[PDB]
């Protein structure tokens, strides 16, 4: 058998006490009354997981397959990736990555104390050395915040991660080509090169290009378990495309045969809970791997489907198509032929694909492109996403400090969105002012890679990012408005209006403040006066150094930009 996983019966156990029930605190009901909906995942569920996880896979790989691989390696032999120092591996460690076995932890690493980088070199001259010795991972129940959808509990994610200095030598082999290789590969369509707005251009784009477009996303179940050895060493025979320094082909080499098509995993008490043989979570090429793969084998499907003019655009295992349709029923008969090749690759669909003739009602990296008006009265399109989840875990980090703030990613990807400006901006500038922590910088993630903001820098990030328009946009759609309003009612959320009155508060209360402040008060909360302030371009903006912000995807690949 080609099992994802084998299992010893040992448990997969937790590193601390494990909540499941959403915090509560004085500041959770202005923010929701429904507490009842919201619950983090817990290693209480991990059997569940193991379940769903566990397969057999079979691969069936014909010419349109290995055509495609041909095209994808003649574009990756362009490829020049450069080998990481020591040190340049240490500083893309983040503060509070998982420490090291051997006594030494993230930040060791990141002041590269002696032990930590005598260790990393012991690593590397191993990795060069041996080629075949399985290298050990543990593997946890990742703790995340969702809203019980009986249309109730997801069981938690898995991840598989190696020890940190492993992941540091990660860095030195591999970090320059993972964040180059994928989009000389897969040009416009690797998702990551994109900032939210660049991501809606493309798509807007690519859907006015087709005479008659259809698109369609494409849900792989359990994307990483499908992942096969052979998904894997065509993996790594992409990567030595590159001109690369001989060390670096040694330890990519190694990292494929020794991490990444499989090895022993251990839990948080050391004991022996299985064997992995399809993709880790929790690794530098997580992404990049899921890229590669998932790009491949579409690919190949759409050839086998015969669909015409078509265009991908993929993030990881996120996948979406726009072409040319051919009617209603050529156009599912072409989505049948396509799961079927995907199946056959070993991708076979969670949920069934179907077309879709209205680009806005397409969900891609759960995303969708959606239409508000900007200052002049002009359509401008912009990106959204049901805010249910970004709403159930502000409500958890309004009561619990956590590691990354996931409503200050939001403000940064969502910060055009209707409810990212009434919801998001003024409930958490309304507790950062009372606890007068403006100033302090907090840890948030773009496309998996971890940076540290701070939130009175969000007017320039999101000037740079989405343009003066982000703080301008108005009549939003109704499709837009219903679901806010829709998600409000689920989770009990004070109605729009209500919000609308708060952020007239928290604006005078930041302008009151004066400086870094005031500019908060002023751009982020101009739609909320009938009294508008003239918004100008902020001298700080043009400032901000912004590079490696949506150059590539990091997911697992435990990587600090900041
Ligand atoms: C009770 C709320 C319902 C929301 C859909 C809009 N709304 C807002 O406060 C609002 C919030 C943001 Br963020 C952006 C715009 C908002 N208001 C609107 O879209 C209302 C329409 C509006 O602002 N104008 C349309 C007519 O010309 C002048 C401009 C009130």
């Amino acid at each position: 058998h080609h099992m994802s996983y084998t299992w010893t019966g040992a448990l997969i156990t937790p590193c601390a006490a494990e909540e499941s029930k959403l915090p509560i605190n004085a500041l959770s009901n202005s923010l929701l009354r429904h507490h009842n909906m919201v619950y983090a995942t817990t290693s209480r569920s991990a059997g569940l997981r193991q379940k769903k996880v566990t397969f057999d896979r079979l691969q069936v790989l014909d010419d349109h397959y290995r055509d495609v691989l041909k095209e994808m390696k003649a574009k990756a032999s362009t490829v020049k990736a450069k080998l990481l120092s020591v040190e340049e591996a240490c500083k893309l460690t983040p503060p509070h990555s998982a420490k090291s076995k051997f006594g030494y932890g993230a930040k060791d690493v990141r002041n590269l104390s002696s032990k930590a980088v005598n260790h990393i070199h012991s690593v590397w001259k191993d990795l060069l050395e041996d080629t075949v010795t399985p290298i050990d991972t543990t593997i946890m129940a990742k703790n995340e915040v969702f809203c019980v959808q009986p249309e109730g509990r997801k069981p938690a994610r898995l991840i598989v991660f190696p020890d940190l200095g492993v992941r540091v030598c990660e860095k030195m082999a591999l970090y320059d080509v993972v964040s180059t290789l994928p989009q000389v590969v897969m040009g416009s369509s690797y998702g990551f090169q994109y900032s939210p707005g660049q991501r809606v251009e493309f798509l807007v784009n690519t859907w006015k290009s087709k005479k008659n477009p259809m698109g369609f996303s494409y849900d792989t179940r359990c994307f990483d378990s499908t992942v096969t050895e052979n998904d894997i060493r065509v993996e790594e025979s992409i990567y030595q495309c590159c001109d690369l320094a001989p060390e670096a082909r040694q330890a990519i080499k190694s990292l494929t045969e020794r991490l990444y098509i499989g090895g022993p995993l251990t839990n948080s008490k050391g004991q022996n809970c299985g064997y992995r043989r399809c993709r880790a979570s929790g690794v530098l090429t997580t992404s990049c791997g899921n890229t590669l793969t998932c790009y491949l084998k579409a690919s190949a499907a759409c050839r086998a489907a015969k669909l015409q003019d078509c265009t991908m655009l993929v993030n990881g295992d996120d996948l979406v198509v726009i072409c040319e349709s051919a009617g209603t029923q050529e156009d599912a008969a072409s989505l049948r032929v396509f799961t079927e090749a995907m199946t056959r690759y070993s991708a076979p669909p969670g949920d069934p694909p179907q077309p879709e003739y209205d680009l806005e009602l397409i969900t891609s990296c759960s995303s969708n492109v959606s239409v508000a008006h900007d200052a002049s009265g002009k359509r401008v399109y912009y990106l959204t996403r049901d805010p249910t989840t970004p709403l159930a875990r502000a409500a958890w980090e309004t009561a619990r400090h956590t590691p990354v703030n996931s409503w200050l990613g939001n403000i940064i990807m969502y910060a055009p969105t209707l409810w990212a400006r009434m919801i998001l901006m003024t409930h958490f500038f309304s507790i950062l002012l009372a606890q007068e922590q403006l100033e302090k910088a907090l840890d948030c993630q773009i496309y998996g890679a971890c940076y540290s903001i701070e939130p009175l820098d969000l007017p320039q990030i999101i000037e740079r990012l989405h343009g003066l328009s982000a703080f301008s946009l108005h009549s939003y759609s109704p499709g837009e408005i219903n679901r806010v309003a829709s998600c409000l009612r689920k989770l009990g959320v004070p109605p729009l209006r209500v919000w609308r009155h708060r952020a007239r508060s928290v604006r005078a209360r930041l302008l009151s403040q004066g400086g870094r402040a005031a500019t908060c008060g002023k751009y982020l909360f101009n739609w909320a006066v009938k009294t508008k302030l003239k918004l100008t371009p902020i001298p700080a903006a043009s400032r901000l150094d912004l590079s490696g912000w949506f150059v590539a995807g990091y997911s697992g690949g435990d990587i600090y930009h900041s």
